[PDB]
């Protein structure tokens, strides 16, 4: 019971103009039905950005907003990023359980999905979230989260967080491609890989995605 | 940065007549207007320009950024076009995530705000033990402008004794949180209100209460 993610391979359309946004997205559709959509985005052309995507595409829609607040100030981003029709929003684990808790509550209500993060890909992750990284995946299952993220950058830690969060536990991983992670390597672990830069500055970002997707081709 | 009565608004209503008419009633009480996820995820960027068009204020964007360090450049770039004169980041993803927004606050003439330790319960679990190295962090990469806790004053003070007298500090948890102005006041250069303030009866009454109880601090 966790969404069905075409191809293992989620888009991170981080692009900032909404005309090179669509044209990507389009070029890519039919390898890709689930689209991270993040704030380079969002705060380039506006929530209804979202509706445009659905209208045009069909995909699956993750707001990746990282959300770091307090509870109250969750609650509020959840419920606007929900209004707009995104499918799940990404949180992070660092800021507590009552700031997590604070946006399952608006999930639930609403009918939609939070996914947590826990260890990032980049290299400052090393500094505090990777120490804090096992036990806010830990808090995460005792919350009740069900969707997660992780860093395919760092294999024995994206290893350890599935054993932490279980095999019925849906994982997804940044990190491949642009910054090193491996297709193949990150789905022993990963449901499915998240990726940006590698797809959508190709020369034809179709035929990026279609080789990445015969790469990993008997892992589907 | 010179904060008029020490007093920033934290402006999280998500409707665009309510959050204009609001501000304008306290208008005359403050020059300086946080703005967050709740209102431009409701309203759009545009209002970051509305505000200054209207009001003239400073406007912080409280976006709590909180990325690898590409997308947080990106994020800054965004922020900084839509009008911002400043945007908070939070410390806990490292020195490169924060390095990247500083690189893009100097390029755009703008500044970053740090965010240490976070005024909410949760805050103890995991943020509470960095904070101090996330201030030391901060010193080290040049950060001026920091962001701690009204709730825990001992703590805001620790971050104060960190950072020096010579940095600015700002600080959000007063009254709704529990935090007090006055105390506050001992050790952040201003305090954030949000709700004791904007979902008041009188806005305007509910501010000018909160100066009145710091008056000899301005
Ligand atoms: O730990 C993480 C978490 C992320 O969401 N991301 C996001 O995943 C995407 C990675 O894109 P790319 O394939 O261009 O490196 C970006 O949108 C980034 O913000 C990440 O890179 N590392
Ligand atoms: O540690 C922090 C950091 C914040 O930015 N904030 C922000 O400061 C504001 C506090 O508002 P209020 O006075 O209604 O509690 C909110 O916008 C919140 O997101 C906080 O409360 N605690």
């Amino acid at each position: 019971d966790v969404m069905d993610v075409m191809n293992r391979l989620i888009l991170a359309m981080d692009l900032m103009n909404r005309d090179d946004a669509l044209r990507v997205t389009g070029e890519v559709r039919e390898y890709i039905d689930t689209v991270k959509i993040g704030y380079p985005l969002v705060l380039s052309e506006g929530m209804d950005i979202i509706a445009e995507f659905r209208k045009r595409f069909g995909c699956r829609i993750i707001a990746d907003f990282k959300v770091a607040d307090i509870p109250e100030t969750n609650e509020a981003i959840c419920r606007a990023t929900f209004k707009a029709g995104a499918d799940a929003i990404i949180v992070h684990g660092f800021p507590g359980a009552d700031s997590v808790r604070a946006c399952l509550n608006v999930a639930e209500e609403m009918g939609r999905e939070v996914f947590l993060l826990t260890e990032m890909s980049h290299p400052g992750a090393e500094m505090f979230i990777q120490g804090a990284a096992d036990e806010i995946a830990r808090m995460g299952v005792d919350l009740g989260v069900k969707n997660y993220v992780g860093p395919s950058t760092r294999p024995e830690r994206l290893s350890r967080l599935r054993e932490i969060i279980g095999q019925d536990s849906f994982l997804i991983s940044p990190g491949v491609g642009a910054q090193g992670g491996d297709p193949g390597e990150t789905l022993r672990f990963a449901d499915a890989i998240i990726v940006g830069r590698s797809i959508y500055l190709a020369d034809n970002p179709a035929a990026a995605a279609a080789g990445i997707i015969e790469s990993i081709k008997d892992l589907l």
